[PDB]
């Protein structure tokens, strides 16, 4: 194991919380506090998780843009600036899938994604990836892609003395055909011993006809989440009703448009569903007007279970603690409230009771 | 110009094709018949129009895939195989947009696209391109994009001795409405592609562009996954377009069939496109037969020759094989396409003196 004994993060105890004075601190001092929260992260797409330095290493290795500067490369591929559309994010994400050229990239991606989460002070990390997104550009074999992610992750956890625990959620393909829908859980089910969860993302659409396949996947022991209530542009909140009542999910990725309906606020609380909130993602994809008006404040105060998440660190060049900082500055979130949401994330995690008992003894 | 007098295409005369027996022809022999139709092509995205050899030339020039064979490069980038998704098409079009790295590429693309249409026996070619799509990957200057497309077309028309007339349509972003308007001298029409949902909000820009004398077409009634046909009613009643790109879902409504007809609107049908993106279940079931038989004005188009490695005569061949199209019906559609072309009166007078 590579990290020296006394250099492991000094995670915050219930009993360190009140001694912390956040308002006395610099930005840098405050970031060390976000780091010391023993974080359970529920919503992060591993296939778009990277640092700037990882991305440039691979862009140079693949000789992608020999006449661009490092900054021009980041500008060219990524989505770090306010003012642009969801469409353009979609386009650059597809542009990024051009690096999925071989299994060495995939392994190294997983390895560094774990290392960076570990360094952020994440102790329990649910990563989700799409087998179809990863295989799409170079026609990589989904079995070998899955083995490469598991291998990258396992070898990083070995290096870190299991100081971080990692689990995997499978993102469904997006075929519209009845028979492709029927078979969209096949990969997740085949690999049920590696996945703890099943998800659906992409275009926010009518998922009523995913009823049967969501049920089939839960009948095989996998937990259910779904992206719904993200897309500001939709004319109604049907997708959210569908998530909760037809798909019967345990959690919703984003769910921020639940804030717009007292009925939905009440239903979520009733069904004890957690909302996997991705503040920076929401701002960058124009799903909120500003961070000042992000509805996580309203949802939290209304008694809805919500957690903090990063979504796509690579695309946004923003990892988990950056999301904490945003909530602090713009919405007056306190350490106390962060600790409360983290505990719900822990409770709503899809990992085994055994991984949970081990982490409860440590931090909760 | 470069082509000898006697090597120019001997085009079929409109009402003198009853002597031609297609059924006794080889495939190769039939292709020469399709070539000899003096074609008016209405719907083709210049920014996705290329041959395999053109693509390979630039693929190697730009060192895109040094460890791939030619066939692997074509499989990687292009969308020539049946039973793939519209999602994979979108993604491939984005991968092909990675070649828009400079203006030399765009010049050479537009030159060769014109030369190949001309070799196909296209006499009147309306090319459409999206300034936003072409500038999207490397942020090329849209003014310089437009200059490069105009110049490469002119590079080809100057070689070809007035044998092919080319015109441009602008495909939209309002900025692109503004762009179309600024370049109203170079564009004969305005279009909207991409996401078939609500063009109800494009109502005002469509009216604005119309005010500047650009003709109006729109992609609508293409997308099989749409839950209703409202995009068609919008295009017709709200945008008040002169023609509709694809429009094939017009076939699923007798009300739409009669409105299109009453409006004398033409449907720009793209057979191979529709099949490869699964907007029809098979060629042998493409709505163009029903539409044609219903009295609806329709024309034959290639859409995206480089994505599909299929140019205009390949589309004729499909229609002949699978949908019982005859040389007489091809001549009728072609004359409709001429009638519905957005080109000037001066250009039409010149072409009536030959073929129409
Ligand atoms: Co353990
Ligand atoms: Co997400
Ligand atoms: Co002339
Ligand atoms: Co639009
Ligand atoms: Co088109």
């Amino acid at each position: 194991g590579l990290v020296p004994r006394g250099s492991e993060i000094k995670f915050l105890k219930k009993e360190d919380v009140q001694n912390i004075d956040l308002n006395g601190m610099s930005k840098k001092e405050r970031y060390e506090i976000w780091r010391r929260i023993p974080k359970v992260e529920l919503h992060c797409h591993l296939d778009l998780t990277f640092s700037a330095e990882f991305f440039l290493k691979w862009a140079r290795k693949y000789n992608l843009q020999p006449n661009m500067s490092d900054d021009e490369i980041l500008d060219h591929y990524l989505f770090t600036k306010e003012g642009k559309s969801l469409a353009e994010f979609i386009r650059k994400a597809i542009s990024v899938s051009d690096l999925y050229r071989d299994y060495d990239f995939i392994e190294d991606l997983a390895k560094w994604a774990v290392i960076e989460k570990y360094k952020e002070g994440v102790v329990l990390m649910e990563f989700r990836y799409s087998p179809t997104f990863v295989s799409s550009s170079y026609g990589l074999d989904v079995e070998l892609i899955h083995k490469a992610f598991i291998k990258g992750i396992k070898n990083a956890t070995e290096l870190l003395n299991n100081k971080i625990h990692v689990a995997l959620i499978c993102i469904s393909d997006t075929g519209h055909a009845a028979a492709s829908i029927k078979h969209s859980g096949d990969f997740a089910i085949k690999h049920k011993h590696d996945f703890v969860g099943f998800d659906h993302g992409g275009r926010e659409i009518d998922l009523k006809d995913h009823k049967d396949v969501y049920h089939s996947v839960r009948d095989h022991g996998l937990h259910l989440t779904v992206h719904a209530g993200e897309d500001a542009t939709l004319p109604n909140l049907n997708t959210l009703y569908t998530a909760i009542n037809i798909l019967n999910v345990e959690r919703i990725g984003h769910g921020i448009r639940v804030s717009e309906s007292d009925e939905l606020i009440e239903l979520v609380k009733k069904k004890d569903i957690l909302l996997e909130v991705c503040p920076i993602s929401n701002l960058l994809l124009n799903n909120v007007k500003s961070m000042d008006t992000h509805p996580i404040r309203k949802l939290y105060d209304a008694g809805v279970k919500v957690s903090v998440n990063s979504d796509d660190p690579g695309m946004f060049l923003s990892n988990i603690n950056d999301n904490y900082e945003k909530l602090y500055i713009h919405l007056n979130f306190t350490l106390e409230e962060f600790m409360i949401m983290n505990n719900w994330a822990f409770e709503k995690s899809f990992v085994s009771d055994d991984v949970k008992s081990e982490l409860k003894a440590l931090y909760f």
